[PDB]
């Protein structure tokens, strides 16, 4: 009434909710147990894992369940770093990553790791060439997001993956905003690890995944040590309802825009604005800078939309979006800038 | 039909399921957002946090949401350890902890930390005196579980907490099996950190918590770095349905045994057995060693109960429960030993 903040979270699809229901009280075993009720949960988990693997062009065993892209990003990064506590090393990322990536890299710096935060162009774009130029003898990970959560910018992951392949450096991508929206083939894009989030694709909150190439033989240091779940890479009892719901979300991901809401497209033009990353953004995120404070006032008074201006930490520090300032907007411009996002769909 | 494996997981209460429902598709904002829908989620999260705090005699801010006791155990342990990567140090735990604790401590050993795994008595008991005798100049954490998940053994956490207090060593307890069943006051027991799991108390899977004394000023290293959630201690978008459901579970935790099922008590005596930790175990977990293989055969053919014999890793290695062998049972005895567990309730 009206919600235009889909890049922040999405509503659980009816089919997803239904599919979760039998695993609440009807059949509720710990999937680790040795009896038939655990068997049933395990089979349902297998189906979801296969659906996710299929969509990424991966093998089922290469899908590690987590609780979301934040935990996934942490596992990808710390999983490699924590095998290097003595010799340390260098990581390449961007300055416009989600704050979870920025903050995990900040922590790594605090324990002696070196990190380059690549600065975007005004378009929001990170180039493969800049990745290539940042490479050092001790670079051990390149992490670059696929689609930017504030701007919608589609990054050149294939070209970046090519650079990482040419140097035999692991390539991770935060795909929380691209998973299901954009077709992703892990081999075609030379991806080693990929993060995704359930509640960004009409799935439930509290679930996501990390693709890990050759997970069975992976030397990644587990973030959560546990009882053997997820090939020993990710501990904690498998939350069968959340896993099942995630599979259903992926399977029934909307194929057409964004329904009727994404028109929208006939409203927004009654206003004067500049779209940030306008030639490089997905159709479902419109990060827009209105022309002046008077236009902002008109827009917000006429439209009672729930939208977004930047990260929570920026709100707390009373500063503009880190993303907006990285792309070169002034503080005054940032004040007039809003992310209006629409129901995700394929394409 | 019939499920006697409650120590492994429990069925979500009707009130818990209902309470989750409006946060799936009716109101589904990211609680980090700045608008009214996030406000509503945040308020509901606050209520659950307060319910949990109240039950532990803690302050609301001292409750850190996680996805379960595994993630909580990892945060408690690695959160302290990762501030010591250079000087390392010593940790005291038991050899009969849940495998998540054993495996995180094993990892710490692999990066240069020293760990003492205290061996139980035949009763399953760990003593405060043994903790005291294991203390070293560089001991920086004592972690001992409150109630054992295989045996039901109630450990002397107050006495152990007293020892830790007398040395100004942090005391953590894995309370996944004791939370709500046994009255826990964090100040009375001198607890610094405490792990709990939602699906052990008729809550949903994928949620738990870590009590952290003085969380606001805690120097714990976050396991999941994120956008600022949980006072910066635990990243990832707050899963409002799971958090709300956990509060409801705690609030309506059963007050009387375990209903009718826990009779049970009139069945079990038709069989010949010895109860492990029989003088020290909760009424709702019966870890029992039948007299001979013939008695086992009689019991299993007559009763189609879903029960448990030991951890998943022990099943995979084709070895007896680590818990059972630690308490001194032979492999043959372990073969005849089953954990039969009942609906949890207060007292
Ligand atoms: C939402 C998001 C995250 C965090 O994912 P959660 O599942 O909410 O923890 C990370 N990266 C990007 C790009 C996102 O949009
Ligand atoms: C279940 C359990 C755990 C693990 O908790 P999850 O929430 O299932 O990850 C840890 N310790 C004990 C004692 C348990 O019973």
């Amino acid at each position: 009434t009206k919600y235009f903040d889909y890049a922040a979270s999405t509503p659980v699809a009816k089919g997803v909710l239904e599919s979760m229901k039998p695993w609440q009280s009807d059949s509720f075993a710990n999937p680790s147990a040795a009896h038939i009720e655990a068997e049933k949960a395990l089979n349902a988990i297998k189906q979801a894992r296969e659906i996710i693997a299929d969509t990424l062009g991966a093998m089922p065993s290469e899908i590690v369940f987590t609780c979301g892209a934040s935990e996934s990003n942490n596992l990808a990064i710390k999983g490699l770093a924590f095998k290097r506590l003595e010799e340390k090393g260098h990581l390449i990322t961007s300055s416009i990553e989600h704050k979870c990536v920025l903050n995990t890299c900040g922590f790594l710096e605090s324990i002696g790791f070196d990190v380059t935060y690549l600065t975007p162009k005004a378009s929001g774009l990170i180039s493969a060439q800049q990745v290539e130029e940042a490479i050092r003898p001790n670079t051990f990970l390149i992490t670059i997001h696929h689609v930017n959560n504030e701007l919608g910018t589609v990054q050149p992951i294939e070209d970046i993956g090519n650079v990482a392949f040419e140097h035999d450096i692991p390539f991770h991508t935060d795909a929380a905003q691209s998973f299901c929206k954009l077709d992703i083939d892990v081999d075609d894009m030379n991806i080693d690890m990929l993060s995704l989030s359930g509640h960004k694709v009409y799935g439930p909150k509290g679930i996501g995944a990390l693709y890990v190439r050759d997970a069975r033989n992976s030397e990644l240091v587990p973030l959560i040590h546990g009882g053997g779940q997820e090939l020993g890479l990710r501990g904690g009892t498998s939350p069968t309802p959340l896993i099942v719901g995630l599979g259903v979300a992926v399977e029934h991901f909307p194929s057409e825009a964004s329904a009727q809401q994404t028109e929208f497209e006939k409203i927004i033009n009654e206003y004067s604005f500049s779209r940030n990353s306008g030639d490089n953004a997905l159709s479902t995120t419109w990060n827009v800078t209105f022309e002046n404070d008077d236009e902002v006032k008109r827009f917000t008074s006429e439209r009672n939309w729930l939208i977004s201006q930047g990260s929570a930490s920026n709100a707390m520090s009373n500063t503009p979006s880190h993303v907006l300032t990285a792309i070169g907007l002034s503080e005054a411009e940032a004040r007039r800038t809003y992310r209006i996002s629409l129901p995700p769909y394929k394409v």
